[PDB]
């Protein structure tokens, strides 16, 4: 909408107090016009059509129940734009500063949030698996970097490029995450899943057997459930970036870490230059290679490091 830029304050989901970019005009709107062409936040009111209607408020308060998933969808929504806008020169997720679009509250007790081809969308959760799920900045990050895999490499969701997709989402929730430098760590979700049960995460990517998930390629899913195992297999490549980052011995493979600027810097350059809609998992380890190569020199540490991490979790 056209208006005046404003600054409203509120709680996210967490209980946490922080500023918001608004617009007003009448009401105010969560709509940012800071960031490329805006970040604009809707409200979905429990329903399933979409977006919903902008999400306007009376006094730029935003210290409701209610308002908390919103509040969160769009500050974490502002906080990857300027990731990606700072350390990789991207201008939001296609690159020339579209609009980036969040809807909340979307249907009843949803376990799970998504880009839908246009935007993205937040369940509230149930209360028990999830709260809702715009309270996790790796979340947030995770799905807006769905639309940044979409508009590059273009990975088709299933089987081995599908698992790249998801990996791909993960490496760079927790990159935002650490970003923004508030509790980060390698576990993804840890923020919004299961409020009963402390220390736990929906994924580990320091340790994804933690979860069932496999860390290395010899344990790869096969089978046909969640489109050829995307959120199962991306366990092995989630392991590799860790790896690359942090190093370890693994499967009695040495890997020497390079720190998670270097990793971010490799794996979003073999996104956006050598990943392509139907690349698998042997074909993401030479664009890795070729990347590391390409900013770091063939002789380089950060090459030799990319190898071992690949070696390590089986993947040539
Ligand atoms: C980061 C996380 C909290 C949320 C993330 N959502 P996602 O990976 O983003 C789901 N995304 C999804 O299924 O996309 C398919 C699609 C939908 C609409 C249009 C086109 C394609 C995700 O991992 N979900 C699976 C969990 C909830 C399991 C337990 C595997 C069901
Ligand atoms: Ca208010
Ligand atoms: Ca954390
Ligand atoms: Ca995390
Ligand atoms: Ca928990
Ligand atoms: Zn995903």
């Amino acid at each position: 909408i056209t208006g005046t830029s404003t600054v409203g304050v509120g709680r996210g989901v967490l209980g946490d107090q922080k500023n918001i970019n608004t617009t007003y005009s009448t009401y105010y709107y969560l709509q940012d016009n800071t960031r490329g062409n805006g970040i604009f936040t809707y409200d979905a009111k429990y329903r399933t059509t979409l977006p919903g209607s902008l999400w306007a408020d009376a006094d730029n308060q935003f210290f409701a129940s209610y308002d908390a998933p919103a509040v969160d969808a769009h500050y974490y929504a502002g906080v990857t734009y300027d990731y990606y806008k700072n350390v990789h020169n991207r201008l939001s997720y296609d690159g020339n500063n579209a609009a980036i679009r969040s809807s909340v509250h979307y249907s009843q007790g949803y376990n799970n949030a998504f880009w839908n081809g246009s935007q993205m969308v937040y369940g509230d959760g149930d209360g028990q698996t999830f709260i809702p799920l715009s309270g996790g900045i790796d979340v947030v990050a995770h799905e807006l970097t769905h639309a940044v895999t979409d508009y590059t490499a273009g990975l088709i969701y299933q089987n081995e490029s599908g698992a790249i997709n998801e990996a791909i989402s993960d490496i760079f929730g927790t990159l935002v995450e650490f970003y923004a430098n508030k509790n980060p760590d390698w576990e993804i979700g840890e923020d919004v899943y299961t409020p009963g049960i402390s220390g736990d995460s929906l994924r580990s990517m320091s340790d994804p057997a933690k979860y069932g998930d496999p860390d290395h390629y010899s344990k790869r899913y096969t089978g046909t459930q969640d489109n050829g195992g995307v959120h199962i297999n991306s366990g092995i490549i989630n392991k590799a970036a860790y790896l690359i980052s942090q190093g370890g011995t693994h499967y009695g493979v040495s890997v020497v870490g390079i720190g998670r600027d270097k990793l971010g810097k490799i794996f979003y350059r073999a996104l956006t230059q050598y990943l392509t809609p139907t690349s698998n998992f042997s074909q993401l380890r030479a664009a890795a290679v070729q990347s590391a190569t390409d900013l770091y020199g063939s002789t380089s540490q950060e090459v030799a490091s990319v190898k071992q991490a690949f070696d390590a979790v089986g993947v040539k």
